[PDB]
């Protein structure tokens, strides 16, 4: 039976089932005012699937110049062609190689660049914006988005959306690395998984994805979405409540000291965007500071709602295309105010 919603993270996470249900707002707002993230599944069934394929990005835009990041070590690969990234998205042997002769795990930095998404890709822009869930919150002019309505006393988000493209992390050592390191935004965000690429050549990588989800501390209902329904998993997220940000700063100041970093006692390890919380650091954050997070697996078509001020990190299990829009809900507008 088609149902309106379910719960993940043992009841701590709302999962809405129909992205276009006009009554979503009634369940959504109860959870959102309490500072929780929310998941909406099925957005991929609303989209034109041919507009979101790696092969088509390569053909249409492959000649543009870009920088990439080597996710394993943060090294910047400068001034290459965007086809150099896309033609290795799913075929491993076509990937740029590091000195060691290994195929690199790469992230495409700032593409499309700045606020250029709509100008470069007007048809993708339309397909996405017309199908975002909770549209009164998420559309540029929605009645519950204050982005277009606030004076300069508030930090207003850029015109989006923004596109997040990166390979999947592979090995046992990769389990300790992030696609996007622990950070926080002053605006709310909605992030949609539009494409998951499962590679080939070194295809038969199914078993280390399971250990990563397991060690990622993912709930039993989430492991059931793989083993029973055969959905494509994209990324492992950890999100923490905005109210826990300072305790996370205290932990990362202590661990920095232990690892011989030399930092002024007020410096902000979350704004630095230099940390990924592996299993050891998450266990410590729980035991030593009493802080619990949400572990979330974003499958193809899953929309993840991130509250303003909430520290979060992302780890791609396979190759992903994500598109994200920033917005300013009344529930969380305190987080972008420039005074007190
Ligand atoms: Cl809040
Ligand atoms: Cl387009
Ligand atoms: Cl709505
Ligand atoms: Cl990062
Ligand atoms: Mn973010």
């Amino acid at each position: 039976s088609m149902t309106s919603h379910s719960w993940l993270c043992d009841g701590r996470l709302l999962c809405l089932h129909d992205p276009s249900n006009k009554n979503n707002w009634k369940i959504f707002r109860e959870c959102w005012k309490q500072g929780q993230p929310v998941l909406v599944s099925g957005v991929h069934k609303k989209l034109k699937s041919e507009l979101w394929k790696p092969e088509a990005f390569s053909q249409e835009f492959g000649d543009q110049d870009v920088d990439l990041v080597n996710c394993r070590n943060c090294a910047i690969i400068s001034d290459v062609k965007v086809r150099d990234f896309w033609d290795g998205f799913e075929i491993i042997c076509k990937r740029l190689r590091s000195e060691d002769g290994q195929p690199m795990v790469l992230k495409l930095k700032d593409w499309p660049p700045g606020e250029d998404f709509r100008d470069m890709m007007p048809t993708r822009f339309e397909d996405l914006m017309e199908n975002l869930p909770l549209p009164e919150y998420t559309k540029r002019d929605g009645r519950l988005n204050l982005a277009s309505r606030l004076p300069s006393y508030f930090v207003r988000p850029d015109l989006g959306p923004k596109m997040y493209n990166a390979y999947g992390l592979i090995t046992a050592e990769d389990r300790r690395v992030g696609t996007t390191n622990l950070h926080l935004d002053v605006s709310d965000a909605v992030n949609v998984m539009v494409y998951v690429g499962i590679p080939i050549g070194e295809g038969a990588h199914d078993e280390e994805v399971l250990k990563t989800i397991d060690e990622g501390d993912a709930d039993e209902v989430t492991k059931e979405r793989i083993h029973d329904h055969k959905e494509k998993p994209g990324a492992l997220w950890h999100i923490y409540a905005a109210k826990d940000a300072e305790k996370i700063r205290e932990l990362l100041r202590k661990v920095g000291e232990e690892q011989g970093q030399e930092n002024p006692p007020d410096h902000d390890p979350i704004h630095d965007q230099s940390w990924y919380l592996d299993q050891t650091l998450r266990k410590r954050l729980y035991e030593e500071y009493g802080v619990q997070g949400w572990a979330i697996v974003q499958f193809l078509g899953d929309a993840v709602f991130i509250p303003a001020g909430a520290p979060h990190q992302v780890h791609n299990l396979y190759s992903c295309i994500k598109v994200a829009e920033d917005f300013v809900s009344p529930e969380h507008v305190k987080h972008c105010f420039r005074l007190t």
